[PDB]
């Protein structure tokens, strides 16, 4: 019952202390306060009946401000974002590249907004104070884990950038876990847009930045000492739009071309594997039966370990997005299997992340170009930082799944 | 009647005069002249018979133009442009994205043949000396009040790019009215695609480049003494569509976010309009109430002030594309406030210009990197360009309202 | 009958002679070698049995992997490219934009992940030495000859980069010639996806390696002496991405502003024609009547020339895509003149290549990046690069014409 997931904690705690630069210098305050926040966190807003209101009250107004934008998209494409369109293509009536990604564009504005009207900064300040106070971890390595719960892993550290040259080596991976562990308030938008929870998403989100910071220093503790605009509102929001239109763009060509390399995948995996008597062989299959043991383990009941595998695995191989749009279908009426609400939780927090091998190059150019001199140290803290990125995603899955 | 409009024209020339940088250093041969060529060529074409003849004759010819250019995108979105729309989604089934956005690029590459041909150059030295000999102003600040009738202010002063480094602040402030007062070729089929008389853009087009001039020599009077390519038409045409398929998705990144923070705003002033007994409070209400007199002023009925502050005010706090939008709806059968056939036309010609404050950041980027040392007088006169840019819309507006 | 075709090719051969830059340099080694091989090439894979099953086992493979990338679109556009389209608008069903421009996204992607593997390297690599073994070409310019059958001319040079910057003036020039007489896998499937059979495309795209370095060598023989990467599998496939995205882009506004520029230039030529008598007048009656005594020459029937020369003009004055837009309504059964099979052929082969003057422009930027000090050459050898891979083209269509 509760058991398993309590041991399931322990192992990704213990996978983390396994991979540390050094073990006996991870400080016990920092590690044991980051994690006790992140599991009140999810206490607090899954369990406790003050917790839930406030979660999905926010949710709702999240909720309220996608349909707000959707009168923008509405606009451009008219009839083709409409009722009608359910009526004449039935369930493809619903057109991914009108209705998803035009969202990314306007959160984008939005954010770029209040930015600048200073309503972003007084929140993440508030936040990355509260996390320094309580585990010790520097002033500008606390403030980016507190971006990140609503900006990507690229944005997130331009609150800091000109402290982000010098800063220790731990500091720097822990930028970049905090990034890895979270998402963006964009692609969040989106993953709603598919029928995913938004109060799994906001939840997930919030959780990020104390899971980030807790494999952070637990697979990279502090060994060193660490120190310590447009023109007006239009122009933001100009700004805004501009860079998440780059963005849709960029999703939806990965979309189109990588989801088409599964298909392809797929068609010489039934042939291959046919000369092994196994002619249904899939990408499914071998992420579904390699992932299952790890989707066991954070709570996934045993008959549905190997669907939830699937989507977890998917997220790691490539990224969030694609896995998410395979995941999305599962939320319906017409899903080809039907899942517990607790297992739709667990695969919806497991995926709710940037941890990725693919996220390691955009780190080098993004974060890298707010440190040149630092791209070796980027490079070289990649794969530690993807899993300890993973690691926060799935420890956010297990406390989730417990509380529910 | 007609005495309303006479005083509407005195106190925009008296609100230029009272923002002048040196009052009596204005030309009354260049002012007083740049404001009769205004006036008289409203006069040709607007009331004269045969003025108005050449005005529809140019204007079919534009009308031509584009629907020669509508066979490229009904090629790329088939039957997503055809007739059977209309038929499915009814009034949803005329696909902005698809009707207008094309456009832009297809009179972009037009214009680059254009230019080649030697075309465009040709019309703008006749235009632009024209002004000079009759204004006493500068060859360079002449050009590009003529080139600016066609293109956008960024692309204007390309004609005379190796004089704009060394000009004054007189010349370079003319040169930044030039492009506020006007709009482009490209747009021009855009507003006009969405059911905007051609006939008004047009016209406003042409008198945008005395117009300019005038409130640029009020507000800025010259105390200065001024001095004085692709390899083939084919990649004419490309370069032309590339920049236009940029500015195409600018665009539309633009409407989808601009409009959707607007639902956002609407709904926000909904619930804190609700605290003061106004539920119904929007951000049009604020416009419209906050620029009727303007409105007033201009030649717009009494009973009709406060819709057209609506749309005057929108293309002010942000820009005149979005201000096209929400005005289209009042160009059909299916409009919610039926308005007098002059009304219509004092509106199209007051939107019909680049001056926003949004502008002064492209003015920064396209305009400077001419000339790199002079970011900084840009930056200056940045907001008293936008203000005389806007009068220079009033003014036209108020021309077209009186003889109409 | 026959002796037509060979009196075709030998006239295309005395073209390249009188063209040359030193008929007594030519190698009869080199050029003989590499008539035969593209004539062999052509009665393998065209009249020989077993050559037929290779080709049509390629193609089909090719078919596969389209239809594998279509469901990355199908995801996206949803019911916009499904079956109902064409049981709502008809014909007008078939969106262009979303049938034909995602799958440049996804082979692009595709070879971007072949190219990781390895897999296109040793294909290249035996090619190109087969080549050079038989023709005596240099290393360099042999590999991208080989190189240009699956990628396009700014992409083919990278597989010898280090080696351009030092190449000899005839190196260059074959260099130029291999991607001008061959086209890119990308489009390659978009042209598929048209109608236009693949069987003739992947024919064309390998004789276009022979052809190249025919047409180099006639043309500029060597007179002097020659000399002698993405952290992971899925940074490979985003780069080959966005890439192709940004390569949709520009075709999709190039065809907008091409074909909406040719509906105005045929407006205008009817007008302009009107005044001699001719009314009726086009740009495809100008561009047949010019290029039918070509059309003729390669083995179009008399009664069938004047169609066949409209589209290998267009293609010439513009670029194959446009011309294989004109031509893609006569491979259905809706086509306005019914043409031989063997016509359909010859004009699929002659169209296949990148020989425009456009293409010269793209060859100062990509390949000029690849050696900055060697613009000048690229330059100078531009027109007579692209005359060498016009009659690349139309020697694969004669040879093709001539085995059917
Ligand atoms: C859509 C619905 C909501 C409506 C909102 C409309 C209100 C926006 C007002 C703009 O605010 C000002 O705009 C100036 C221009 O952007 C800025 O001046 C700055 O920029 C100018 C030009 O670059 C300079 O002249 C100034 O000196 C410099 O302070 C200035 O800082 C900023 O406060
Ligand atoms: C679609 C319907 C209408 C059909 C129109 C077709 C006609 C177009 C003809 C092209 O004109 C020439 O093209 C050359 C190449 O672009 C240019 O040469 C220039 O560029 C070359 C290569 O860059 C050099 O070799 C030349 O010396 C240099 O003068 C040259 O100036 C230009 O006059
Ligand atoms: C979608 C279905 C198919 C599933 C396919 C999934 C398998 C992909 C495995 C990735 O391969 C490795 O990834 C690393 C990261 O990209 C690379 O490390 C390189 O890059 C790292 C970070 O940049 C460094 O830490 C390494 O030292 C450096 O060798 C490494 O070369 C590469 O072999
Ligand atoms: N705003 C950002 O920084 C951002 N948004 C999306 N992605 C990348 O795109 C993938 C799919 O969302 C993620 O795994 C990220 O690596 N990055
Ligand atoms: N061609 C150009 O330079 C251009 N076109 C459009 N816009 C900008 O986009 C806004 C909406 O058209 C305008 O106010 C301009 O500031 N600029
Ligand atoms: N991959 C490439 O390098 C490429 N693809 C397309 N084109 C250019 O676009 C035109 C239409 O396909 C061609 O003639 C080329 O000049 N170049
Ligand atoms: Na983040
Ligand atoms: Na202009
Ligand atoms: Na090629």
């Amino acid at each position: 019952s509760l058991f398993m997931s309590c041991c399931g904690m322990a192992v990704l705690l213990g996978i983390a202390v396994l991979l540390s630069s050094n073990r006996k210098a991870i400080n016990l305050r920092t590690v044991g306060g980051a994690f006790a926040i992140q599991f009140s966190l999810g206490a607090f807003i899954l369990y406790v009946p003050w917790g839930q209101e406030l979660l999905r009250g926010f949710s709702d107004a999240v909720s309220n401000v996608i349909n707000y934008g959707n009168d923008g998209t509405s606009f451009l494409f008219g009839g083709l974002v409409s009722g009608k369109m359910f009526e004449v293509f039935g369930g493809g009536g619903f057109i991914f590249a009108f209705r998803v990604l035009p969202t990314l564009i306007f959160f984008s504005a939005l954010i770029s907004v209040l930015y600048y009207l200073g309503v972003m900064q007084w929140v993440i300040r508030i936040l990355g104070g509260g996390l320094q106070k309580a585990l010790g971890t520097s002033r500008a390595e606390s403030m980016s884990a507190a971006a990140n719960i609503f900006v990507g892993q690229t944005e997130a550290p331009l609150v800091v950038r000109p402290f982000v040259p010098k800063m220790t080596q731990s500091e720097l991976f822990a930028v970049m876990c905090g990034g890895l562990a979270s998402i963006a308030g964009g692609v969040l938008a989106g993953y709603a847009s598919m029928g995913v929870k938004i109060e799994y998403l906001v939840a997930a989100s919030f959780m990020a930045a104390p899971g980030g910071l807790l494999f952070a220093k637990l697979m990279m503790p502090e060994t060193e000492k660490p120190q310590d605009k447009p023109a007006n509102v239009i122009d933001a929001a100009a700004g805004g739009a501009s860079a998440g239109l780059q963005l849709a763009l960029n999703v939806g060509a990965m979309l189109i071309a990588f989801i088409g390399l599964i298909a392809l995948i797929n068609g010489m995996l039934g042939g291959i594997g046919g000369w092994f008597g196994m002619p249904e062989l899939k990408l499914e299959m071998l992420l579904g039966w390699l992932f299952a043991p790890l989707a066991f383990l954070i709570g996934v009941p045993w008959n549905e370990a190997t669907v939830a595998g699937e989507f977890i695995g998917l997220k790691t191989v490539a990224n969030e997005f694609v896995a998410y749009s395979q995941f999305a279908p599962y939320l319906t009426e017409a899903a080809p299997v039907v899942l517990s609400e607790k297992t739709k939780a667990i695969i919806s927090f497991a995926l709710c992340g940037f941890a990725n091998l693919s996220s390691i190059a955009i780190l080098l150019g993004g974060l890298g170009s707010l440190a040149p001199k630092r791209r070796g140290d980027i490079a070289r803290m990649g794969v530690k930082a993807v899993i300890a990125g993973t690691l926060s995603n799935l420890m956010a899955a297990t406390i989730a799944g417990f509380f529910l």
